[PDB]
């Protein structure tokens, strides 16, 4: 709202009010279009979603009319004037917008206008976010339903960071009927999605694409391929080809398309997220927000949380060795709070279909974890049905995770992705179970066996596929698969990274009002 003192005649002041009525109405609407995108995502420079249903009305010749001859009314609801609000985008900078409201009132005409700089967070949505690798970021076959973001090595922007010549497919849809009886773990609205919002981004480096590689499909194809310094760093036999089961099928194709892009999140760097931004490091955050937190320096197991609640010796017995393996004997790491709330994790064994409930977030430092049998999970943190398990390194020991059986959420409790269990591993992750449904972070590398599929997302410094569980050699030629399933920001494991494309800004660069007639 803008208030000022004047000595102008009543006539011109009413012309100003008419215009200022238009500007401040649609400055609010413009800001509201800015908050609706901080909640598929498309930038403001490509139009507005005036409905708020995904229908975008674009800018024509950099201009978009928001209101033509709309009338301003007095307190009694009679016409005092008309105004016309027009929204203009800058030809050069796709973040600069000018809102203009020409007003008229009783034969007096006034014009007021404001320039904004608007940029959205653009929460990154990819099946695989890769880090810095070893000079290899994805090794071995893969079929990725979702985006793949790779950061690369800033001190070598000439390194092919993806030399896919076959053995690699990246799609922008999935349907969960194609997998063995896992559809009853996911919410109806989430079982077949045809817009995954996939893209290929590589911040530092080049990429090569050879025959039978498939970045998108002729029908449903990827929403952009933004690599390195420009379109120059998109090499290969298959660029511009978009025939079926070959080539790069893309809408847009240039260089890395992000300002303020996020670095690979690491335990020892600040992680600016709704839960962890106050702490100096992501690790300090996990440590401090953990419900259950156990450390292990050599043979000592020191409990650091819950500091005012008791544990069962069964719980601490299980991690004696420095490796928590679940398998065939139940382990109860829960405790009860002051107010009758539970905390920790509990792992029952059935004979059939196991259970691992997690109440709040739990982090084990200097401890490895292996879940050696299929297990259903249930997780909550008071209101929300989400939680995190962290295995962190401590003195170079621990921090690895092994999921050798299936790992799904329990249908009874909740359904994906309104029910998710997240995994932070500072070391490596090896999945030999056929189906695990979780968002996953591996500070080191994330290994997976041909044939097994992970639903959720992997953030990891390296991704690798292997021929068999026996193996740890990355050279593989068959395919593992990752299926990106968006998890809504609410009911998302708080202690996981929330990677943003850019910084959120809604800032006024200038404001002006001119009288144009009497």
């Amino acid at each position: 709202i803008e208030l000022w003192t004047t000595r102008n005649d009543t006539t011109s002041v009413q012309a100003f009010y008419a215009a200022e009525a238009g500007l401040q109405k649609y400055k609010a609407a413009l800001f509201q279009q800015y908050v609706w995108r901080e909640q598929c995502f498309t930038s403001l420079a490509r139009g507005l979603d005036l409905d708020r249903d995904g229908t975008i009305t674009p800018f024509v010749n950099n201009r978009l009319v928001l209101a033509q001859n709309e009338v301003v009314t007095d307190a009694n609801g009679n016409p005092v004037g008309r105004y016309t609000a027009t929204l203009y985008k800058d030809a050069q900078d796709d973040q600069l917008f000018t809102l203009v409201s020409e007003g008229t009132s009783g034969g007096a005409k006034a014009r007021v206008q404001a320039t904004f700089r608007i940029s959205n967070s653009d929460y990154l949505e990819q099946a695989i976010f890769a880090g810095a690798g070893a000079n290899k970021w994805l090794n071995g076959g893969a079929t990725i339903r979702g985006g793949v973001y790779v950061v690369g090595n800033p001190n070598d922007p000439d390194q092919y960071v993806i030399e896919a010549n076959g053995n690699f497919a990246l799609y922008n849809r999935y349907d969960l009927t194609t997998y063995s009886e896992v559809t009853n773990r996911v919410e109806p609205s989430y079982r077949q999605v045809q817009d995954l919002c996939a893209s290929l981004r590589v911040q530092y480096g080049k990429i090569s694409v050879g025959g039978s590689t498939q970045i998108g499909e002729p029908n449903n194809k990827v929403k952009g391929v933004f690599v390195g310094r420009g379109a120059q760093d998109i090499t290969g036999e298959n660029v511009g080809v978009c025939r079926n089961n070959k080539g790069v099928c893309t809408e847009a194709m240039g260089g890395f398309d992000l300002s303020d892009p996020p670095p690979f999140p690491t335990l020892d760097a600040k992680l600016d997220s709704d839960a962890c931004s106050a702490y100096p490091t992501w690790r300090a955050c996990l440590q401090g927000k953990a419900a259950l937190r156990i450390q292990r320096i050599g043979n000592i197991l020191s409990v650091a949380s819950p500091p005012n609640a008791t544990l069962s010796p069964s719980c601490l017995q299980a991690m004696q060795s420095g490796t928590l393996t679940l398998d065939t004997q139940s382990v109860d790491c829960t405790f009860t709070r002051l107010d009758g709330s539970r905390g920790g994790f509990r792992y029952t064994y059935t004979g059939g279909q196991e259970l691992l409930e997690v109440f709040g977030d739990v982090v084990l430092e200097g401890i490895d974890a292996v879940l050696n049998r299929p297990v259903d999970y249930r997780a909550q943190s008071g209101s929300a049905k989400s939680a995190t398990l962290a295995v962190l390194k401590l003195g170079g020991n621990g921090g690895n995770l092994d999921i050798n059986g299936n790992l799904l959420p329990d249908a009874t409790f909740g359904l994906f992705p309104n029910h998710a269990l997240g995994f932070v591993a500072e070391g490596d992750i090896y999945q030999r179970g056929q189906h695990v449904m979780a968002p996953v972070y591996a500070g080191g590398t994330f290994r997976v066996v041909k044939g097994n599929v992970l639903f959720g997302s992997v953030i990891s410094n390296q991704f690798c596929t292997t021929s068999a569980g026996n193996q740890m050699s990355c050279n593989a030629s068959q395919k593992a698969e990752v299926v990106y399933i968006r998890i809504p920001k609410e009911n998302r494991p708080a202690l996981l990274p929330s990677l943003r494309g850019g910084k959120p800004v809604f800032q006024v660069l200038s404001y002006e009002r001119r009288l144009e007639h009497h």
